[PDB]
């Protein structure tokens, strides 16, 4: 079934535990610190004059597998809006997040804006508030100040039936001027991507299959409504 929404608008929603932390940055990495038991990833995505998102997903390790499981909930959309009228470009623009310590819950915090391009030639703007706490009780890693950069393609499969999306992604750390989870992402490692959604009463399920490639920050995504 047709998703009631823009795949771009689920970009971000859809493990930043496969970004690239290049060597010297080794100290900073808390997503991959927090690995195998993994931590809580909660967002507000307010997208202006019209509705907003509140995600929770669980990131974690399933035997060899890095997995994603989030419950989204979407409220107060308008259905000639940009988003329940499908008015995006399926495309994605680059973003800098920056990533900030959550010294009291033991994580890390980011607030960003995303830039959806809207297909008169407008933008529409989601407003990302974003909070990530460790599942496990042992110690993680607690960053310094610092950000992630992104880059994403966005393609279609002539070959599949089902509404869908594949994705490529690059995203490297940079900019600090100043466990042993992160040997699970030596080489390739298989991701599994589930989430289930509700906006404005509208159900729907994506399931993406995939792999993550840390070392070089490079994930490979193809996902599938399953609603």
């Amino acid at each position: 079934g047709k998703l009631p929404v823009p795949w771009p608008t689920l970009v971000t929603t859809l493990v930043q535990c496969f970004s690239r932390y290049p060597d010297h940055m080794k100290r900073h990495d808390f997503f991959k610190s927090a690995m195998p038991e993994g931590y809580v990833q909660e967002r507000t995505i307010s997208f202006k004059d019209d509705g907003k998102y509140k995600t929770r997903a669980v990131v974690k390790f399933e035997g060899d597998t890095l997995v994603n499981r989030i419950e989204l909930k979407g409220t107060d959309f308008k259905e000639d809006g940009n988003i329940l009228g499908h008015k995006l470009e399926y495309n994605f623009n680059s973003d800098n997040v920056y990533i900030t310590a959550d010294k009291q819950k033991n994580g890390i915090k980011a607030n960003f804006t995303v830039r959806h391009n809207v297909e008169d030639g407008s933008v529409q703007l989601a407003d990302h508030y974003q909070q990530n706490t460790p599942i496990g009780d042992g110690p993680v890693l607690l960053p310094d100040n610092h950000y992630l950069s992104t880059q994403t393609v966005l393609s279609k499969d002539p070959n599949e039936k089902r509404d869908h999306m594949v994705l490529l992604e690059f995203v490297t750390a940079a900019g600090i001027t100043h466990s042993q989870g992160e040997e699970l992402f030596t080489g390739v490692v298989p991701i599994l991507v589930e989430l289930d959604g509700d906006v404005n009463g509208h159900k729907f399920s994506v399931r993406g299959e995939g792999e993550g490639d840390a070392t070089i920050g490079k994930l490979t995504l193809k996902f599938i409504s399953t609603t």
